[PDB]
């Protein structure tokens, strides 16, 4: 059983990668670069790429992700890369002419602003139409090394096929803001049946193809019907949204789900990133932290041993467990901003197998040296993810 080296439920393989260098390793899971590799290479008609941004540094594992892309592309593969526009900022631009260069590929920007006032941010793959990739990896060298990082390949046809249609809407919203077109909203018809099973949650609803569930309706129902526990690893937590001249307005609708659970009774476990530490955001933690039944530990990753890198050695990875019955796994922060008007996608898998690893992975986490409670009285340091 134990040198099995993957981790499925039907329709879906959970995927993950651990920094280098810490006590985070799961052999059982497949990691992100050996399984975005096998994905391209199974390509035979299509391949479709959403991303926030795309980094990359010489030698490291994401060029053996490039390589396999160039070469499905090379078959005939035909490639539609979609990006977001404030993600060209993040980019490497010897990286962007590199995929452009590949036979077969569009790339496309997309300032995702234009239609609902935030961004492209989910990061996810489309493969023949057959199969998905969803989770926190950006399309970054250091998603796939340095970055505590978890997702899923789905194979559950009717998931890939609301993920294709999410997909091909927002590759020709592009090309109608290109040409300064009007992007219709989409009209919201949910169905009157509550979620049940296995299924796709995105944002943001104006641009939801028909009956495709949205995330920011579904996270606070699923919050309300926890019994027991609820157990959350995000990098930032946050009820605020980033908006005009620098402001961060109040934003309420996740913090009161969980404010909500906990006084039920319901026990909360947050973790997050050290990054979340920054202000004024550690003082909101702070506040959720009083809060009857919630434990908070924030996680500090160390710097890998060749030294420094910016953004990197962190926890990346969007999960969330309730009761142990009900798994999570999303590309979405929870702050504002990404529920509301981002394009975000995330999996709400009703599946025992799943939440228990999941649990398991969020245990190896939370019982590290690498976490910590929070602490009320302490003046956190302004994290510095860039250096310096």
């Amino acid at each position: 059983h134990h040198h099995h080296h993957r981790f499925d439920i039907p329709g879906y393989e959970l995927v993950y990668t651990a920094p280098v260098e810490t006590a985070l390793q799961a052999d059982d899971l497949r990691n992100t670069a050996e399984v975005w590799q096998q994905m391209f290479d199974a390509a035979k008609t299509r391949i479709d790429l959403g991303q926030f941004y795309v980094a990359n540094q010489q030698g490291s594992l994401l060029d053996g992700v490039l390589q396999h892309l160039k070469a499905a592309g090379e078959r005939g593969v035909k490639i539609r890369f979609l990006m977001e526009e404030k993600g060209i900022r993040l980019s490497t631009p010897e990286t962007l002419e590199q995929l452009k260069a590949i036979p077969n590929l569009e790339l496309r920007i997309i300032p995702y602003r234009r239609l609902s006032g935030g961004i492209l941010h989910a990061k996810y793959l489309l493969v023949d139409g057959e199969q998905a990739f969803v989770g926190s990896q950006n399309f970054d060298w250091r998603a796939l090394e340095h970055i505590h990082e978890t997702g899923l390949r789905i194979s559950d046809a009717g998931v890939v096929g609301q993920i294709q249609a999410i997909f091909e809407q927002d590759w020709r919203a592009q090309a109608l803001l290109t040409a300064d077109k009007p992007v219709p909203q989409l009209t919201y018809q949910p169905t009157a049946a509550t979620p049940q099973g296995n299924y796709l949650v995105a944002s943001p609803r104006a641009y939801n193809p028909a009956g495709v569930i949205d995330s920011q309706v579904e996270l606070p129902r699923l919050l309300a019907s926890a019994k027991q526990r609820v157990r959350v690893q995000v990098m930032d937590y946050a009820p605020l949204s980033y908006g005009p001249e620098r402001s961060r307005p109040y934003y309420a609708v996740i913090d009161n789900a969980l404010r909500s659970a906990a006084a039920r009774g319901v026990q909360i476990e947050l973790m997050v990133a050290n990054w979340n530490t920054k202000k004024p955001d550690i003082a909101w933690l702070k506040s959720l932290a009083l809060v009857p039944n919630v434990q908070i530990k924030v996680v500090t990753i160390p710097p890998a041993s060749h030294g420094f890198i910016p953004f990197a050695r962190v926890i990346h990875s969007k999960l969330m467990t309730i009761d142990g019955e009900t798994a999570w796994v999303g590309t979405s922060n929870w702050t504002g901003g990404y529920l509301d008007n981002s394009r975000n996608l995330e999996l709400v898998l009703h599946s025992p197998a799943m939440s228990q690893r999941l649990d398991t992975l969020y245990s190896q986490l939370w019982d590290s040296v690498y976490a910590e409670p929070i602490k009320l009285d302490y003046d956190y340091p302004a994290p510095k993810p860039g250096g310096e």
